[PDB]
This record gives structure tokens, sequence and C-alpha cells, in this order.
DNA sequence: TAGCCACGCCTAGACTCCTC
DNA sequence: GCTGAGGAGTCT
DNA sequence: AGGCGTG
């Protein structure tokens, strides 16, 4: 008796966002009516709207619409939607380019024929450039082309962009808490649900926690609209870059740079600046800064390094937005000054201020440190003593390396075809470790989530849980996660350190039994093949190791989540384990990886780098 | 005879968009 | 240069 | 678009 998957999900999105009065303040009466109009539709009207909401925004020939699960004849349904203001008809189709677009290339030929002034052959794009040229000069003949084009195209529908824009903004608000937020969304088509959410949201069961909110994110409807707009801008700039369209990207960035300067002094920014970091990420400012970051990337790719440096300096000169990015910025400033602008004095000042910055961390911190020693210990630099300046000797302990071979066929090897990691897994099986998981950071991260679940979903921290569909407290990736739960963390971390390998087995099984399936960002239910396999692994790893790992992930998940080895292997009977990073022929350790290995060693654990050489 | 042309049919491969 | 896989309809 | 037959 249920709705189809896509309608359930879409329904869960609206429900979630509607139950917040905070959030509905950011919609006017007109806009809210659109939501009611939607609920007012029939099950069929609702189904059809969502289908088309999920598809690209443009005209669709009536003969290209078919959803048998909806209705064998869609016209009463289209009618309902056109009545309610959601859909529109070939009647409202008025722009020429649009009608030309909706026509098949054959149909564009026929229309090229029954119009004498046209050269009947050429690509679909060609004919269109032509027909549009024609109508721009001799306008009245253009109206005739339009008329016949339309009649040729037949009956058509298109989603109405006004009601659609409302749902985008509803989807956006749903997604600061869930969707887009868990690594920002591509959001093509104008703002649909992600495939994953569309398919699963309706079925997802979330962890239980208590919604408690005390602070507004957006000033008013206008604020939310400015944000939305920055979001769309950023997404486009990203997409440009993803497609190697750097000149386009540049222009957009520049344009976005101006807008953000036009918004300076605006009263809303006063309140934004005053939000806690875990909220401040949801402000126009944050998003523009994020844009300004892509801008340096863009400049750098166009080898415009002087400019890149200027932007980097701007970025670094403020502490309001994206403090987590400073490590990357500093590192990047340094690299540019050193390698491209070849300017060794500032390179040193840069490195020093960088290292003096409590915001730079793990990977980038190390990368800046290494740059300092490479420099201070160099001839063409020796003409100074400004890098002897009390640099903490932050060395990283070396780790046992090893090598194996595998016949080479993402590099695929033949053993059956397999990855570099699978090849190592094989080696470690013949080396006596009957068990193994290739899970990089998710193995540790799901252990951490299993062991600290109840702390992670703890009550008592205002603003971290704003609605029903979160898979994590909003501060999880903030310095504040730890600090806002200091007593409880220190407790549990300690209890883990001291725990016997049966305490661990039991704790894990507690969470597993009460939460299995519940959606939480740290935990992958399928990561371990069973609860027993999770139990075996915590027995081998033991209290002191697990405790150290959890401390890192809870102190600074943001800068620690990356770098954990590819592999965890263990011998069933000896209980001896090994944490292994697999490196194929052409890759070395990243800074994050070396920091993690040293740290795992310190916690007393067998860590190995395993290089595969190919035949 | 080889070698050049003219003409139209048919489809592989790419591409877009959609689906779960 | 990737972060989903596969199918259908289209274009040329 | 471009391979292919056909005449
Ligand atoms: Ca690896």
């Amino acid at each position: 008796t249920g709705h189809p998957y896509y309608l359930r999900s879409f329904l869960v999105v609206l429900k979630t966002v509607l139950e917040n009065e905070d959030d509905m303040l950011l919609f006017d009466e007109q806009e809210k009516g659109i939501v009611t109009k939607f609920y007012q539709l029939s099950a069929t009207g609702q189904k059809l709207y969502v289908r088309l909401f999920q598809r690209k925004l443009s005209w669709i020939k009536m003969t290209k619409l078919e959803y048998e699960e909806i209705a064998l004849d869609l016209t009463p349904v289209i009618e309902e939607l056109t009545n309610a203001g959601f859909l529109q008809t070939e009647s409202e189709l008025q722009e020429l380019s649009e009608v030309l677009e909706l026509l098949s290339a054959p149909e564009l030929k026929s229309l090229a024929k029954t119009f004498h002034l046209v050269n009947p052959n050429g690509q679909k794009q060609q004919l269109v450039d032509a027909f549009l040229k024609l109508a721009k000069q001799r306008s009245v003949i253009g109206a005739v082309i339009l008329k016949r084009a339309k009649a040729l195209a037949g009956q058509s529908v298109r989603i109405c962009k006004g009601p659609r824009a409302v749902f985008s903004r509803i989807l956006l608000l749903f997604s600061l808490t869930d969707s887009m937020e868990d690594e920002d969304a591509a959001c093509g088509g104008q703002g649909q649900l992600s495939t994953v959410l569309l398919v699963n949201l309706g079925r997802m069961e979330f962890p239980s926690y208590t919604i408690n909110r005390k602070t507004h994110i957006f000033q008013d409807r206008d604020d939310l609209i400015r944000y939305a707009a920055a979001t769309h801008m950023l997404s486009d700039i990203s997409s440009a870059m993803a497609n190697g369209n750097w000149e386009e990207a540049k222009e957009l960035a520049q344009c976005a740079k101006r807008d953000w300067n036009r918004l300076k002094n605006h009263p809303s920014l006063r309140c934004h600046e005053d939000l806690p970091l875990f909220l401040r990420c949801f402000t126009v400012g944050w998003i523009y800064t994020r844009i300004l970051s892509r801008f340096v990337e863009i400049l750098q790719r166009l080898h415009m390094y002087e400019e890149a440096v200027r932007e980097l300096e701007s970025l670094l000169s403020q502490r309001i937005y994206c403090p987590d990015s400073r490590g990357r910025w500093w590192d990047r400033l340094a690299l540019n000054l050193h390698q491209h602008l070849k300017r060794l004095e500032p390179t040193i000042k840069c490195i020093t201020e960088g290292l003096a910055d409590p915001e730079v961390r793990t990977g980038h911190r190390l990368s800046l440190y290494q740059r300092a020693v490479r420099l201070r210990e160099s001839p063409s630099c020796k003409k100074f003593k400004h890098l002897f300046q009390q640099l903490p000797e932050m060395a990283v302990q070396d780790v046992k390396h090893v090598t194996i071979t595998g016949r080479l066929c993402k590099s695929v090897f033949v053993m059956v075809l397999c990855s570099v990691e699978e090849l190592a897994l094989a080696h470690y099986r013949r080396s006596g470790f009957d068990q193994g998981i290739h899970g990089e950071g998710s193995t540790f991260s799901t252990l951490y989530g299993l062991l600290l679940w109840d702390i992670i979903f703890m009550d008592g921290i205002p603003d971290v849980f704003r609605n029903a569909c979160q898979a994590f407290p909003l501060d999880l990736c903030t310095d504040s996660f730890f600090t806002s739960r200091r007593p409880a963390l220190e407790a549990r971390l300690q209890l883990i350190h001291d725990a016997p390998e049966e305490s661990l087995r039991a704790w894990v099984a507690a969470t597993w039994h009460e939460q299995e399936g519940r959606v939480a960002s740290l935990v992958s239910w399928d990561r371990f093949t069973s609860l027993q396999q999770a139990q075996d692994l915590v027995s081998c790893l033991g209290g002191p190791v697990l405790s150290g790992v959890c401390r890192h992930l809870a102190a600074d998940f943001r800068h620690c989540r990356g770098g954990l080895p590819d592999l965890v292997v263990w011998n069933s009977q000896s209980r001896h384990f090994k944490l292994v990073e697999v490196k194929g022929p052409n890759d070395r350790l990243s800074h994050k990886q070396m920091i993690w290995l040293a740290e795992l060693q310190k916690l007393g654990a067998e860590v190995e780098v395993c290089h595969v050489v190919a035949v």
C-alpha cells in the first residue's frame, strides 16, 4: 500500500524541513502555499511531479513521458499539475531556441526544408544557430517559424521554475543537516536529491538523539536566498574546473569575487561572524571564502602565481571564515613563493607564521616543517640564520618497509585480476595472517563509532542537532566536538585504554545490537562481515591502541580522518595483527600517512609499508 | 582494365539522459 | 582523474 | 561520420 521510493524520500525531505518553525520563517506566505498545493495533489499528481523534479529542467514531448507505475494515461495527471501551477504546457512555450531544442534533428531538417531561406543540411546546432539568426533580423517571419515548430513538436510539458525554486530551497535546508553537507553536493539540474538519498531516504532509520536548537543560521528569507545563490555559484565554478574549463571558471570566480565585495558591510554578516564555527560554515561569507579558495586553485592552473599569492594572502589575513583551510592555504602560499615566485625571504616568513598558527595541523603542519629544513639546510639559502629560529624538531619516526611482486596486467594486477591491495592481502595470507580487511580509514572510523556511539549522540550540546534526519552532531568535525564533551570523552577514552579484550568485545556488541543499520556517518555496517569479525579485531588491537585512535578521531576528525593505512591484517590463533599501507609502483607516502603510521607505532602496533613491484 | 565518380543506405560509437 | 552502474534513445 | 555496395 506504500508510495514508490522516490515519493517517500521527497516526502521525508519536506516533513523534516516543515517541522521547524525557525526554518519556515525563511519562506513567505506565497511560497508556503506552494507546499500546501503540493500536499493537496493526488498520489498520482505527487508521483509525477517528483519524477519530473528529478529530471532535467526543460521541455519534454508528451510522447516521451511514460510512467506506468503512475498512470497508463498521464493526461488527467498532467492536467492536475498544470492546474495547480506546478507544470506548464506547450501554450506557455514561447521562446524560439527552446522550441528548436525540443525538436529532433530529423524534425529540424523538415523545418529547414519548408522554409526556403534555409540550407537543409548541417548539424542540429548549425540549423539552430541559423533559424535564430533568421528570426533576429526578420522578426515577423520568426514568429511563423515558432508557430510551426511548436505545432511540429506537438504537446509538451515543462516543470514551472517558480514552485520548483521553492523545493530547491527546502532541499537545501534539509541538506545543511544531512545530504549536501556530508561533503558538498554536485547538485546538477538546479537542485535535485542525490541519487543515494532519492533511493534510500524513505527507508533510512536514523540514530536517536534530542533535537535542541537555540540559534538562527539565516537572518531572514533574504539571507537564505543570498546563501543559496553563493552555493549555486560555487557549484558552477567547481563544475567548470571539473571539466577543464578554466577560463570560464576564472570569469565566474571574478564575478563571484565582486558580488562578495558588494555584500560587505551588510548587516547580516554581523550575526554570521558571531555564530559558532560549526554553524558559521552555513553563511554567505563561508561559501564566498570557499569560492575564493577555488579561485587560487584556478589562478594557479592558469600559472598566474602572483595573483594566486595575493588571494592566498587575503584569505590568510582574516580568521572569520574557513579556519580549517589555513593549513592548506599556508602550505600553498609557501609552495608558490618558494617554487614559482622564487622568493626565499618571504617563503621563510610564510613558513614561520604558518607554523605559528594553531589552526594548521597534521599533514600541512608537517609539509611546512619539511619545507623549512629543506630550505635552512640549503646552499643558495645559507646566507641567513633566520630559520634556526626555535623550530620544534618535529621529526616523524621511520617505519618498517617491505616489498613483494605481482604480475601487472587504477592499476590491475593478475594473480584472477585484482588490485594492489588485494595482491598484498594475498601475501599476508601466505605470511600467516588468515584475516584481513581493505578499509583504509573506515575500519578505524567504524570502530570509533561503535565504541563512542552514545557519547557521539549525547544530549546537552545546544545547536548540534537541528532536525530529525542527521547522521552526526553538527560539530563532529570541529575542535568543539571534543571540547564540548570533555568530561565524558576523557572518561571513555580512559576506560578503553584500561579495558580487557572482553570488555571491548561486549561494548562493540552492545552498540552493534542496538544500532545495526542506523545511519551514522562514522559507521559502515557492511565494513565488517559480521559482529564476530568486529569482535575479533578489537581483541587483537586492544585497549591502548583503540583508545589512542579514538582520541585522535574525536580530537580532530577533520585533520585526522585521512591517512590511515589501506589494510588491517591479523592471525586468528596468535591474535597478532599488522596495520599495512599498500603502495603500488608509483606512489609514496603522503604527509598524513606518515604521521598516522608513526602514531600507530607509538601506540605499540605493527605497522608496515608494503610496496608492490610489477612484472 | 584499372581507376574515378556519384549516390544512398546502414550502423558503430559516442553522447545524453534517465533509472534504481 | 576518480568518488555508480547500466540501459535506452539519439545523433552522425 | 564513414564504411560499404552499386552502377
Ligand atoms: Ca595505498
